[PDB]
RNA sequence: GCGCAUAAAGAUGAGACGCGUUUUAGAGCUAUGCUGUUUUGAAAAAAACAGCAUAGCAAGUUAAAAUAAGGCUAGUCCGUUAUCAACUUGAAAAAGUGGCACCGAGUCGGUGCUU
C-alpha cells in the first residue's frame, strides 16, 4: 500500500515537473493551492479555490462541467486550444486513476456493440463449418451477454438460445471464450491432444499459434471476433450505444450516469413531495437512514440505499421506472462507484492520446512530450523486477546497469531486466539436499526424465512362464522397453507395456510385474513434446546434444517473455528453422525438479566409472533401486554425499528456530516448548532425563477411507454411479478439466438428485442453484465437500443457524443411505447428515478450529522431532553412531485418548488448562510403561531410529491386513489390549490379563494396575498445577485506522494537522504500561502532590519513550521523577492481592482473572457423562449404569453451584451477575440433568484464566465483567516471572 | 526410504487496479423575529452592520490532500509481522543464576541435608 501511494504520487509529480515551466507562466501558485487543498481558508497560504484562485470561475467550471467527464469528452473530441490547467486536470486525473493492465495489447473501438461482432462471429462459424452452421436467429445479444451476473450463468442462457448445440460444442465453447470462461476445443476440432484456450491469459497468443498449427490455418478469424466481442462486452454498465459519437465511450457513459442520476433525483423528489410529503425530510436530509442523504452525504452504499428505498418506492402507486432501475441496478448511480474495478487502462490511454493530438497543434511542449506522457501512463513495473531499490531494501533483487534514479524513459537501460528476472527466480528455487551448494535442474530436463524412468524401471521385474524365480529387467531390456514404448507414447500403462512389448519382443505368453501398480509413474513427456515441436527425433536421441538440451530446457523454464526467450536462443537459431524457433519460443515451461545435474550425470562412481543414470539404466543381475544405490558402502556415493554441508555450523539456541521452514505461527510455539524443555532439564539436577515422550499428529487411517477420499474424481464418480446403477454419466459425460467447477462436481456427487428436494437437477441453471453448508458458517468455516451440498434453493434446508431440519432427514434418509452404499459420500458426511436426528447442533459444538491449525500441528511436530532428535543426543559411539542418552518417544493421539476414555478418566478442556499437564503426565506414564512392557516393538515409537520389524510377517493372515494401514490398526489393537485388565478381541476369544502384566524376558514390574491409576487420580485431582501466561509486550499497529472533535484522544494525522481543527485518529494501542512515581499540580493552588500510577506507552510512543524516558516524562507534565522507579510492564503481568486472588495486567486501564477453580476429578467425569459429550458409545449395559449414576448423583449440580459461588465470591467478585446466575438456576432447577450439566459447563468460562468474555446459561446472557480501574494494582504484589512458574520472584509494591 | 502420476492445500514476494475516510472547493437560498449596531441621530431604525432563532425551500454525482505519526538511508528507500519472561554480568550477542532423601497437599504447606 505504501509503495503504491508513493509511486502514484511520484507519477503525478512527474507530470507536474513536465508542466512546471508552463504552469508557472499560467499560474505561479497553482501547485501551491493544490497542495494546500486540504486546508481551511483560515490557514490557506494562497487561494482556497484550486484552479483559478477566484470564486466565480470555479462556479463557472462547476456549471459548464458538472463532472470531470464532460471536460474529458470535450477535450477528446474538440481540437480547440483549451486552458492549460484544465488539460493538466484531465491528464492528472487519468494518471491518478489509470485502470487495470489485465488485458495485453490494445482494444481499438470497433463496433462497440455485442450484436455486430456476434453477427461477425456467426458469419465466421458458418463459413468455417458447413457441417452444421449455427445462426443467432435474432437473439438480442447486447442484453444476454451484458447482464449483470455470472459468466457461466450467461453461457447457460446463451447456449440455451440455440437448441441442439451442446455447451462443450464449438459454438458453445466460442461463446464461453467470449465470456471469459475456460472452454476446450479438443472435442470440437477433434485434436489428438487436449488444447484449451482462454482470452484472459497472456500465453493465449502462443497457445493460439500452437493450436492453429496443430489444426491448420482454417479456423482463426473466429477468435479475433470473440476478442473484439469481449472488448465490447466489458463496458456493459458503461455502454455508449455508438462509437462514433465521441472517442471517449467511458466519459460519455459517465455523463449518461450523471444524467440518469439527475433525472431519478428530480423524479424521486417530485414523487415523494406528491404522495408522501412527510417523508421528504427522511430520504433527502437524514444521512443515517440510508436515504439519498445517506447515499450521497452519508455513508450508506448503493445496495443499502436500494434496499432502504425499495419498499418506500413500491408503497407508492407511481414511479414505474424506478422499480425497474432498482432491479436493473442503475438507479441514481454516481460516477465514482464500486464497479470501476473492471475498467482497463486502454480507454484512458485512448482519451489521453486524443486530447494530446487535439492540443498538440497549439502548444509545442506537449506536442514534443506526448509520447513521454503516454510512457508515463503505459509504464508498468514487471513482477520479476521487484522493488526499485538502490541496495536499501531487503525485498529487492533488481540489478542496476547504471546508478541513476530510475525513470519511465531510461527504465530499459538502468534496469538489467535479464539479471533481475534471473535473480528473481533463482532466489526462490531450492537447492539439492544431497549437494547443498548446488542448484537443481528444471522439471522438463530430458536427463531428469531419463533418471526417473530408469529408476522406476529398475524394479519392473519380469517373470517368464518358464522362469523359476523373479528377476528384475536387465540393462539391455530396460533400454528395449524405453525405445519401444516409453519413447513412443506420452504415458505407458503397465497393461500396455505387457501387451505391446513382452509379446512383441520377448514373445512371452504372460508377464508378471512386481514393481509398479496399475500404470507407470514415470514418463518421457519432454521427448515427445520436442519430437512434436522440432520434428527431429535425432537431436533428442543424440547423447552428444544433452548439454544443448539442458540449456534449452533451462531457458524455457527460467523465462516466459517471448522476446527474452527469443534473445536467449539466438545462438541456437541455426539448428532449427525460424518457424520452428517461433514454435519453441512460443512454448514455455514452468517448474523445477528436486535433484541436480551433477548428481545424475556429473558424479561418477570410483569402483564403476558410470553415473547414477547408468546404474538405473543398467546394473546387470541386481538392478538396485535409488535407496540401494545411495546406501551402499560398496559404492562411493554414500561417502561423497556425506561431504554435504555442516549441521553444527553457527546457529545459536535461538536463530536456528527462526531459520526453519514454514509459517512464523510455528516458530513462536517451537521457541516456547524448546525453552520449556531446556528449563526442565536445567531444574531436575542439571542432568538428562531417562526418557522424553512427545505426541505426534500422525495417525493411522484405514485403507478404504484413505483411498475413498483420495479417489480421483472420475474414479469415485464412475464407481459410485456404477454401484448405484444410474445412467447420469451416459447422459452428460465430462472429464476432470471442465469438472473443476464446484456445483458440477457436487452435481455428479449427488447422482443428479437433490439431497433435500429429491428432484432432478438441471445442467442449465448451474450457478443459480445454491451450494449449502450442512453446519452454518457461524459455527465453523468449511469449504470442503464434507460440509457442502448442492440444492435448487437454500430455503429447503430448514433452519439457517443449524444442521438441516428433521423434515429433510426423515424424508431423505433412504436417499442418503443409498448414497452411502454407493461409496459416493464418506462416513463423516453421512454422520453430519444424520447428526440432526442425533440431537442437532448444541451450543457446545462451537467448533472454532480451522484445518490450517491441523496441518500447522503436523508441521510443528515434524520439525520438533528432528530438532529434539539432534539437541539431546550429542555424543557418538565407537562405530560413528549417536549415543541416545535421551529417547524422544512419539505417542499417537489415539492411544492416550482411548486411555482416557476406557478408564473413566474423562477430560473437559474448557474448565481450565490443567488437562494439558494431565495429558503430559499420561503420555509420560503410558510411554515409559509401554516401552518397559514390550521392548521388541519399542523401535516404532522412538523418534528417528527404527528397526525393520515388517508388519506383514507379524500377522500374515488369509485376510492380508498388510499393506500397513489395516495391519497397523490390527497390530495396534493387539499391542494396546495387553496393557488392559480384561482383553476382549475382535480377532477371536478372550484372556484375562495379569494386574502387573510384566514381561517375562525383562523380569521388571512394568505397571501396577492398583496404585499407578491412583496416582493418576491424584494428579487429575491435584489443586496445584503451574499454569503461566507469557507476559508479553503488545506490538503492532499504532491504533485503529478509522471527524473533528473537542477531545484529547484524537491523534494528529500529520505533523502540523491539528486534530481539533482537522480531525484525527482514535484509540491508541498501548504497547506496554509504565509504572511512574512523581508529583503533579493539584487543585486551584497547584500543589505538587506525590502520586504513583500507570502510564500508557503506545506503540507510536515506544521508540520516543525508550530513547529519552526522563525527558518524555518531564514533557508529559511531571516534576521530581524517580529515574530508578520506571518499570516496564507488558500485557498479562501477573499480580496477586488477597486470598490467592490473582489479577493479570490486561492494559493500563483493565485487568484479567488470574485464578482457576481446582475441582476434583469426580465432578469432571460426572459432567462428561451427564452432559453427553461424545454419545458415550460402548456396550449398552455400562452406558445404562452410568446413566443411572447420573440420575443418582443429582446433588453434584448443587455442589458445583457451591463451588462456583465460593470461588466467585473469593476471586471473581461476581456479585449481581452471580445473583442472576443463581436465579436462573433456581428457575431452571426442574430442567433435565443433561441440559443443566451443559449449562453448568457453560458457566466455567467466567472462571477461565485471562480476559473476561460474555456467555450464556440458558437464555440469560451473562456479559463480561471488565475491570475498568487499575488503582488497586499499585499497592499489590508484583510478580516478576520466569517459563515453568517454578522460580517465583515477588515484589511488594510499597515504595 | 526416495524417485515418481492423480487430486488438492498452504506459503512467499513483487506488480498494479475499486472504494473509503477526513478536510477544503462544491459561493446554497428565501421570508420572519431578536439584540449589539457606523448607523438618520438626542434617541428611534437597520442595510440587521454582527450573529441569533422560526419556519419554508432548493440543489446533492465530483475535484484536490494524505493514507500509519513519521524516519534518513533522501533513496522514487525504510517504518503495522515473526523477533520481549524476572535476574547478574557482557556494548550487544552470549553466558550464569535459584538443590535434593521424606511427609502431607487449595492454589500449596512442611521436612533430612540445607541453599
Amino acid at each position: 500500500a505504501r509503495r503504491r501511494y508513493t509511486r502514484r504520487k511520484n507519477r503525478i509529480c512527474y507530470l507536474q515537473e513536465i508542466f512546471s515551466n508552463e504552469m508557472a507562466k499560467v499560474d505561479d501558485s497553482f501547485f501551491h493551492r493544490l497542495e494546500e487543498s486540504f486546508l481551511v481558508e483560515e490557514d490557506k497560504k494562497h487561494e482556497r479555490h484550486p484552479i483559478f484562485g477566484n470564486i466565480v470561475d470555479e462556479v463557472a467550471y462547476h456549471e459548464k462541467y458538472p463532472t470531470i467527464y464532460h471536460l474529458r469528452k470535450k477535450l477528446v473530441d474538440s481540437t480547440d486550444k483549451a486552458d492549460l490547467r484544465l488539460i493538466y486536470l484531465a491528464l492528472a486525473h487519468m494518471i491518478k486513476f489509470r485502470g487495470h493492465f489485465l488485458i495485453e495489447g490494445d482494444l481499438n473501438p470497433d463496433n462497440s456493440d455485442v450484436d455486430k461482432l456476434f453477427i461477425q462471429l456467426v458469419q465466421t462459424y458458418n463459413q468455417l463449418f458447413e457441417e452444421n452452421p449455427i445462426n443467432a436467429s435474432g437473439v438480442d445479444a447486447k442484453a444476454i451477454l451484458s447482464a449483470r451476473l455470472s459468466k457461466s450463468r450467461r453461457l447457460e442462457n446463451l447456449i440455451a438460445q440455440l437448441p441442439g448445440e451442446k455447451k462443450n460444442g464449438l459454438f458453445g465453447n466460442l461463446i464461453a471464450l467470449s465470456l471469459g470462461l475456460t472452454p476446450n476445443f479438443k472435442s470440437n476440432f477433434d485434436l489428438a491432444e487436449d488444447a484449451k484456450l482462454q482470452l484472459s491469459k497472456d500465453t493465449y497468443d502462443d497457445d493460439l499459434d500452437n493450436l492453429l498449427a496443430q489444426i491448420g490455418d482454417q479456423y482463426a478469424d473466429l477468435f479475433l471476433a470473440a476478442k473484439n466481442l469481449s472488448d465490447a462486452i466489458l463496458l456493459s454498465d458503461i455502454l455508449r450505444v455508438n462509437t462514433e459519437i465521441t472517442k471517449a465511450p467511458l466519459s460519455a457513459s459517465m455523463i449518461k450516469r450523471y444524467d440518469e442520476h439527475h433525472q431519478d433525483l428530480t423524479l424521486l423528489k417530485a414523487l415523494v413531495r406528491q404522495q408522501l410529503p412527510e417523508k421528504y425530510k427522511e430520504i433527502f436530509f437524514d444521512q443515517s437512514k440510508n436515504g439519498y442523504a445517506g447515499y450521497i452525504d452519508g455513508g450508506a452504499s448503493q445496495e443499502e440505499f436500494y434496499k432502504f428505498i425499495k419498499p418506500i418506492l413500491e408503497k407508492m402507486d407511481g414511479t414505474e421506472e424506478l422499480l425497474v432501475k432498482l432491479n436493473r441496478e442503475d438507479l441514481l448511480r454516481k460516477q465514482r462507484t464500486f464497479d470501476n474495478g473492471s475498467i482497463p487502462h486502454q480507454i484512458h490511454l485512448g482519451e489521453l492520446h486524443a486530447i494530446l493530438r487535439r492540443q498538440e497543434d497549439f502548444y509545442p511542449f506537449l506536442k514534443d512530450n506526448r509520447e513521454k506522457i503516454e510512457k508515463i501512463l503505459t509504464f508498468r513495473i514487471p513482477y520479476y523486477v521487484g522493488p526499485l531499490a538502490r541496495g536499501n531494501s531487503r525485498f529487492a533483487w533488481m540489478t542496476r546497469k547504471s546508478e541513476e534514479t530510475i525513470t519511465p524513459w531510461n527504465f530499459e537501460e538502468v534496469v538489467d531486466k535479464g539479471a533481475s528476472a534471473q535473480s528473481f527466480i533463482e532466489r526462490m528455487t531450492n537447492f539439492d539436499k544431497n549437494l547443498p551448494n548446488e542448484k537443481v535442474l528444471p522439471k522438463h530436463s530430458l536427463l531428469y526424465e531419463y533418471f526417473t524412468v530408469y529408476n522406476e524401471l529398475t524394479k519392473v521385474k519380469y517373470v517368464t512362464e518358464g522362469m523359476r524365480k523373479p528377476a528384475f529387467l536387465s540393462g539391455e531390456q530396460k533400454k528395449a522397453i524405453v525405445d519401444l514404448l516409453f519413447k513412443t507414447n506420452r504415458k505407458v500403462t503397465v497393461k500396455q507395456l505387457k501387451e505391446d512389448y513382452f509379446k512383441k519382443i520377448e514373445c512371452f505368453d504372460s508377464v508378471e510385474i512386481s514393481g509398479v501398480e496399475d500404470r507407470f509413474n514415470a514418463s518421457l513427456g519432454t521427448y515427445h513434446d520436442l519430437l512434436k515441436i522440432i520434428k527431429d527425433k535425432d537431436f533428442l536421441d543424440n547423447e552428444e546434444n544433452e548439454d544443448i538440451l539442458e540449456d534449452i530446457v533451462l531457458t524455457l523454464t527460467l523465462f516466459e517473455d517471448r522476446e527474452m526467450i527469443e534473445e536467449r536462443l539466438k545462438t541456437y537459431a541455426h539448428l532449427f528453422d525460424d518457424k520452428v524457433m517461433k514454435q519453441l519460443k512460443r512454448r514455455r515451461y514452468t517448474g523445477w525438479g528436486r535433484l541436480s545435474r551433477k548428481l545424475i550425470n556429473g558424479i561418477r562412481d570410483k569402483q564403476s566409472g558410470k553415473t547414477i543414470l547408468d546404474f538405473l539404466k543398467s546394473d546387470g543381475f541386481a538392478n538396485r533401486n535409488f535407496m540401494q544405490l545411495i546406501h551402499d558402502d560398496s559404492l562411493t556415493f554414500k561417502e561423497d554425499i556425506q561431504k554435504a554441508q555442516v549441521s553444527g555450523q553457527g546457529d545459536s539456541l535461538h536463530e536456528h528456530i527462526a531459520n526453519l521452514a514454514g509459517s512464523p505461527a510455528i516458530k513462536k510455539g517451537i521457541l516456547q516448548t524448546v525453552k520449556v524443555v531446556d528449563e526442565l532439564v536445567k531444574v531436575m539436577g542439571r542432568h538428562k532425563p531417562e526418557n522424553i515422550v512427545i505426541e505426534m499428529a500422525r495417525e493411522n487411517q484405514t485403507t478404504q477411507k484413505g483411498q475413498k477420499n483420495s479417489r480421483e474424481r472420475m474414479k469415485r464418480i464412475e464407481e459410485g454411479i456404477k454401484e448405484l446403477g444410474s445412467q447420469i454419466l451416459k447422459e452428460h459425460p465430462v472429464e476432470n478439466t471442465q469438472l473443476q467447477n464446484e456445483k458440477l462436481y457436487l452435481y455428479y456427487l449427488q447422482n443428479g438428485r437433490d439431497m433435500y428436494v429429491d428432484q432432478e437437477l438441471d445442467i442449465n441453471r448451474l450457478s443459480d442453484y445454491d451450494v449449502d453448508h450442512i453446519v452454518p458458517q457461524s459455527f465453523l468455516k468449511d469449504d470442503s465437500i464434507d460440509n457442502k451440498v448442492l440444492t435448487r434453493s437454500d430455503k429447503n434446508r430448514g433452519k439457517s443457524d443449524n444442521v438441516p431440519s428433521e423434515e429433510v432427514v426423515k424424508k431423505m434418509k433412504n436417499y442418503w443411505r443409498q448414497l452411502l452404499n454407493a461409496k459416493l459420500i464418506t462416513q463423516r458426511k453421512f454422520d453430519n447428515l444424520t447428526k440432526a436426528e442425533r440431537g442437532g447442533l448444541s451450543e457446545l459444538d462451537k467448533a472454532g478450529f480451522i484445518k490450517r491449525q491441523l496441518v500447522e500441528t503436523r508441521q510443528i511436530t515434524k520439525h520438533v522431532a528432528q530438532i529434539l532428535d539432534s539437541r539431546m543426543n550429542t555424543k557418538y559411539d565407537e562405530n560413528d553412531k549417536l549415543i541416545r542418552e535421551v529417547k524422544v518417544i512419539t505417542l499417537k493421539s489415539k492411544l492416550v485418548s482411548d486411555f482416557r476414555k476406557d478408564f473413566q478418566f474423562y477430560k473437559v478442556r474448557e474448565i481450565n488448562n490443567y488437562h494439558h499437564a494431565h495429558d503430559a503426565y499420561l503420555n509420560a506414564v503410558v510411554g515409559t510403561a509401554l516401552i518397559k512392557k514390550y521392548p521388541k516393538l519399542e523401535s516404532e515409537f522412538v523418534y528417528g531410529d527404527y528397526k525393520v520389524y515388517d508388519v506383514r510377517k507379524m500377522i500374515a493372515k488369509s485376510e492380508q491386513e498388510i499393506g500397513k494401514a489395516t495391519a497397523k490398526y490390527f497390530f495396534y489393537s493387539n499391542i494396546m489390549n495387553f496393557f488392559k485388565t480384561e482383553i476382549t478381541l475382535a480377532n477371536g476369544e478372550i484372556r484375562k490379563r495379569p494386574l502387573i502384566e510384566t514381561n517375562g524376558e525383562t523380569g521388571e514390574i512394568v505397571w501396577d494396575k492398583g496404585r499407578d491409576f491412583a496416582t493418576v487420580r491424584k494428579v487429575l485431582s491435584m489443586p496445584q498445577v503451574n499454569i503461566v501466561k507469557k507476559t508479553e509486550v503488545q506490538t503492532g499497529g499504532f491504533s485503529k485506522e478509522s471527524p473533528k472533535r473537542n477531545s484529547d484522544k484524537l491523534i494528529a494525522r500529520k505533523k502540523d494537522w491539528d486534530p481539533k481543527k482537522y480531525g484525527g485518529f482514535d484509540s491508541p494501542t498501548v504497547a506496554y504500561s509504565v509504572l511512574v512515581v512523581a508529583k503533579v499540580e493539584k487543585g486551584k493552588s497547584k500543589k505538587l502532590k506525590s502520586v504513583k500510577e500507570l502510564l500508557g506507552i503506545t506503540i507510536m510512543e515506544r521508540s520516543s519513550f525508550e530513547k529519552n524516558p526522563i525527558d518524555f516524562l518531564e514533557a508529559k507534565g511531571y516534576k521530581e521523577v524517580k529515574k530508578d522507579l520506571i518499570i516496564k510492564l507488558p500485557k498479562y503481568s501477573l499480580f496477586e492481592l488477597e486470598n490467592g486472588r490473582k489479577r493479570m495486567l490486561a492494559s493500563a486501564g483493565e485487568l484479567q482473572k488470574g485464578n482457576e477453580l481446582a475441582l476434583p476429578s469426580k465432578y469432571v467425569n460426572f459432567l462428561y457423562l451427564a452432559s453427553h459429550y461424545e454419545k458415550l458409545k460402548g456396550s449398552p449395559e455400562d452406558n445404562e449404569q452410568k446413566q443411572l449414576f447420573v440420575e443418582q448423583h443429582k446433588h453434584y449440580l448443587d455442589e458445583i453451584i457451591e463451588q462456583i459461588s465460593e470461588f466467585s465470591k473469593r476471586v471473581i467478585l461476581a456479585d449481581a451477575n452471580l445473583d442472576k446466575v443463581l436465579s436462573a438456576y433456581n428457575k431452571h432447577r426442574d430442567k433435565p440433568i443433561r441440559e443443566q450439566a451443559e449449562n453448568i459447563i457453560h458457566l466455567f468460562t467466567l472462571t477461565n484464566l485471562g480476559a473476561p468474555a460474555a456467555f450464556k446459561y440458558f437464555d440469560t446472557t451473562i456479559d463480561r465483567k471488565r475491570y475498568t480501574s487499575t488503582k488497586e494494582v499499585l499497592d499489590a504484589t508484583l510478580i516478576h516471572q520466569s517459563i515453568t512458574g517454578l522460580y517465583e520472584t515477588r515484589i511488594d509494591l510499597s515504595q
